[PDB]
């Protein structure tokens, strides 16, 4: 990724919406962008609210999508414009209209431009719209899952990840993390009680994607080994990502 201290940066809570979808995604001394999303299908709807923390009002107040070529053609955002005078101590709230073409991996940039004090403020920031958000979990029995676990055969559909754990291992934090990530978490799959299995289908306009995955924690190592497998090989990849930076 991109090197350097990442504090100031575009993506400093990024990592903290992957699994929620409600939060403080930015905050400097005049602004505080928060975000409330719901996701159904390949659609999804993000409010962005916009805090003037000062008492002064703010002008030229100017949100806009910047997508690279590639993203643009994978996942479709929509907005209505936001009043450009805000209020010292205001929030106004703007909602994105999201449909995901294909599956993508980029995240979408807001940049902010606005007038505070007769100055230019300029900030950017990654918005949250990942991948997992297109998520329907689907619950099955143990046998159903190995079933189509075992239906695998291109190398490339499967993608695993040995890690270090960046978290202490409490088991109902990571079951609520798998939850928050999407999938529907199956209980009492894996022969092995300290594994977690999950499963759900990815959807997109032109594809709908399969998943399964395998969490296997290593107590001694405090390491994860995480596996995806699902139907297309940059789903396997963006999903097993994603998924690894959480635990």
């Amino acid at each position: 990724g991109s090197p350097g201290i990442r504090l100031g940066s575009s993506e400093d809570n990024f990592a903290r919406f992957v699994c929620k979808n409600n939060g403080v995604l930015f905050e400097n001394q005049l602004l505080q962008i928060g975000l409330k999303s719901e996701f159904r299908q390949n659609l999804g709807r993000m409010f962005i609210f916009y805090g003037n923390k000062t008492s002064t009002q703010f002008l030229n107040f100017t949100p806009t999508l910047i997508c690279a070529d590639d993203l643009q053609t994978n996942l479709n955002l929509q907005t209505k414009p936001v009043d450009p005078t805000v209020d010292g101590g205001a929030q106004v709230q703007q909602v994105v209209n999201i449909e995901c073409i294909s599956d993508f991996t980029e995240a979408p940039v807001l940049n902010i431009q606005f007038r505070y004090g007769g100055t230019f403020q300029n900030v950017s920031v990654k918005l949250p719209i990942t991948l997992n958000k297109f998520f329907q979990p689907t619950e099955m029995a143990s046998q159903d899952f190995f079933q189509r676990w075992k239906q695998l055969s291109n190398p490339q559909q499967e993608v695993q990840n040995i890690f270090k754990a960046k978290h202490p291992m409490d088991t109902e934090i990571t079951k609520a993390k798998i939850i928050g990530f999407g999938s529907a978490l199956l209980e009492e799959v894996d022969p092995n009680p300290a594994n977690f299995v999950g499963a759900g289908i990815i959807h997109t306009k032109t594809t709908q994607i399969g998943c399964l995955l395998r969490l296997e924690p290593n107590l001694q190592a405090q390491m994860y080994r995480l596996t995806l497998r699902t139907s297309k090989d940059t789903v396997s990849q963006r999903l097993c990502e994603l998924l690894s930076e959480q635990f």
